[PDB]
């Protein structure tokens, strides 16, 4: 019997990166605008994208879970974005694991554990962000294990980044519980970025 995990082709305990990356397969290869040859192209792409629109997000999948389908409507998830969008624009940082990304409850618990973590607050669409991705991925190999290198996906959460004071991307915020959050304001250059994050590093609560 299909259930959206066996749609995507993932496990029910699969993480939400996982499901992104099974999702995006899926997309590169089926996309309407790609197959204008197949006349059920569009149809069987609504499925999968309907299917990825729930287990995307944690309520509507922890829903999802335990009752099925319940309040779901059979024509629902029916707006999906260009083949380029998926395979430039989605997804950005889960093939670069020196960067974890983070969705509200993850956000949540690393700004309340202690741990010193420098998130890069991007949306879907930003020139700018794009500019930096392959900085920011370079960065975090570079400092990798010294702090926590996060980024947050506002286009999926819009609301979190208007709690943290997030309006325009990218924005680059420094966390450690205990104290007030630090906007990074350089060049964006990797050794910028390094010299920053190192100092925070260094700076631990105490000092010499």
């Amino acid at each position: 019997i299909q259930n959206f995990y066996s749609l995507l082709g993932v496990s029910k305990t699969a993480s939400s990166r996982e499901i992104r990356q099974a999702f995006k397969k899926l997309a590169l290869k089926l996309h309407p605008d790609k197959n204008p040859n197949n006349p059920n192209a569009h149809g069987d792409f609504l499925k999968i994208n309907r299917a990825y629109e729930v287990l995307k997000d944690e309520d509507l999948r922890k829903k999802y879970d335990k009752y099925g389908e319940k309040g779901l409507e059979d024509n629902q998830g029916g707006q999906y974005e260009s083949w380029s969008y998926y395979r430039y624009d989605f997804g950005i940082y889960d093939d670069d694991p020196e960067i974890i990304t983070l969705e509200r409850r993850e956000f949540d618990a690393a700004v309340n554990s202690g741990e010193l973590w420098f998130v890069n607050f991007y949306s879907p669409g930003c020139s700018h962000c794009h500019d930096l991705a392959p900085t920011w991925r370079e960065f975090a190999k570079e400092v990798d294990g010294l702090l926590r290198i996060g980024a947050v996906n506002c286009g999926d959460d819009r609301m979190l980044c208007r709690m943290k004071g997030v309006n325009s991307y990218p924005s680059l915020f420094i966390f450690r519980s205990g104290m007030a959050a630090v906007k990074y304001n350089g060049d964006r250059s990797k050794e910028s970025l390094v010299a920053f994050a190192m100092q925070h590093v260094r700076s631990t609560v105490t000092e010499l």
